[PDB]
């Protein structure tokens, strides 16, 4: 059995939502959804997966001493990171009928549209 | 000698491009501070010093987890830190002719709020008068 | 043959020791050792290998005084701490070489039963 | 026309809830600033200056995590602390005092930079007018 | 048919170059290629690719190409030492290039220390 | 009662060792300053106030900016981001000054933001009494 699937995400996703990587690039098996973000097992047995997902996350602020509205003193104050990856590998046991997918606990994930910042992938290692 | 000397903190959050209005006076002789406006109108012309320290506020992470059938399998986190406190001040001699206004604008971002906590600040006295 | 496992890291780290990742939930073949945080060969052959490792701010007030009462506060901040040290390799192993994540200085986060940190891997070929 | 005006640097370092003893005096017209209490004392009543800059401590922890064979590293992987950045706390008042007022800064919370004879945090006022 | 290869970055990379992984560590099927940085398949088939990439803090692309096709793209941010990662799988044909490139930034060198990695295996022959 | 006061913008970007020349001059009662050098010349023995505010460029980061006298440093601070975020090298002193002193501040490493007008990094002062 040949079950192999990569995607990539195309919109952003907040929340606690399903990340739904609908930039399909393989999918042997035809076993992921692009349309639900799942991976649904049909042939039992033993899979690996893995997902690289990209986090979009500067503040400043400007005080300036006025006489008669015009500048005598400006003055900034200011912190500006914000891309980052929460990534991940496993490997599971997988029954006929069970869903893998990646899901949001909070915060906000980058939709790369068709540049493949961010990836979920997986293929079957052994059949039961 | 005339005596002219200010001291005032911020209570309240600002934003944007408006004045702040200190309204925490602390110290008013002369009485030319104006914590209703944020200005500081001119009586006694003169040089002064004036300065000023301002609080910008600052604030308070992705989740990402593979599941299989609901259940985690995998947790991962990426952290949105900075958002630090972090001031913008600054300290000016200028000479004032009578009814000249002087006060600090914000050009863009939040400055904190610090109840009676005197985190953000203006102050002000004559050092010659005209 | 089938050699595969996976594991999620319970408690922290930290220095120079191997990581015992203990949250076992896949080791086909046995050949993961929860105890000792190694992977054992007994097929020699050619494995992959993945790992992903989460490491687990400062502030300062001084306040003007007058008689012990606040005239004036500040603050000096500057607060990130949640990263991450992954990699991944393809090896050949020999019966009795050993596979295992080892820290070099710092602070592994512990995951409890929430697989932050995991280590991973199964045979490609046997020899 | 009285004459009251201080100016000082703090030698060693600080932390938590204490008071901040600086003690590299430069300037003590009056001498109402007592470097070993880090008070100033009001004896002239009147309206008081007063400004100070304290530089909060800097710090360089980052981990390192490397897969092994037979202890042998095969992969590297580093996760890096960056921040702890040197930064400041610093304000200006205005006060009216009466004689025996003390004015000082005291830490709440956090740690303080001992800057040796350099002078990177400081401690100063004068007076504007006598009552 | 057995193909996999595993590979370290030796040297400091920067601008828009493909990163050159010189440090090799595995490379059944001799299919990959340390004086080009470059995997040729042999083998038709379905095959698995990760990366791991240091940056030297300017932020740091770096994406996995076929044939200069950009099929993964990974970022690290210098707002000062991240990673860019990620995985593939792709049907490759005879013939068929898969490399990292760089799209920006500098790529941190690690003597033979294995920071910044590339590897892969085929999955599935046709 | 003598009136010396002066207060003044950087302009030009600054970076290094240099002495900052505050250029853009909006108050010089007295004549004591000098935008050429950068430097505040005493000439009336006293005692007076210094301050300053040097915003380090946001390509760097830290940059220190030290108040000197005669060369001999007075006040130092530092700015630090190690983002190259704007940030600020501040300090303020009393100091007795003899006549021919010179004060003025001086680049300890690192770059300042050149403000044109907007006058983001400042230098001034003030006699406090003359001797
Ligand atoms: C200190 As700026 C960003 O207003 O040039
Ligand atoms: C400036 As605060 C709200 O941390 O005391
Ligand atoms: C970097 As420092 C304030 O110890 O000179
Ligand atoms: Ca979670
Ligand atoms: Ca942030
Ligand atoms: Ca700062
Ligand atoms: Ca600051
Ligand atoms: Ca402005
Ligand atoms: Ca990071
Ligand atoms: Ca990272
Ligand atoms: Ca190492
Ligand atoms: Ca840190
Ligand atoms: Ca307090
Ligand atoms: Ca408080
Ligand atoms: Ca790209
Ligand atoms: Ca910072
Ligand atoms: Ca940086
Ligand atoms: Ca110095
Ligand atoms: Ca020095
Ligand atoms: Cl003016
Ligand atoms: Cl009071
Ligand atoms: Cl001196």
């Amino acid at each position: 059995p040949r079950v192999a699937f990569y995607a990539g995400l195309k919109n952003p996703h907040e929340g606690y939502e399903v990340l739904k990587f609908d930039d399909v690039v393989t999918n042997l098996g035809n076993n992921y959804d692009a349309a639900s973000g799942k991976f649904t097992c049909n042939i039992p047995g033993t899979y690996f997966f893995t997902y690289h997902v990209l986090m979009r996350g500067g503040t400043s602020m400007w005080a300036d001493l006025c006489k008669n509205g015009q500048v005598r003193a400006s003055a900034i104050a200011q912190d500006a990171q914000n891309y980052d990856y929460a990534s991940n590998s496993v490997i599971l046991h997988l029954d006929a009928g069970d869903e893998v997918f990646i899901k949001l606990d909070g915060g906000k994930a980058h939709g790369g549209n068709s540049n493949k910042y961010s990836t979920f992938s997986g293929f079957i290692i052994y059949s039961d």
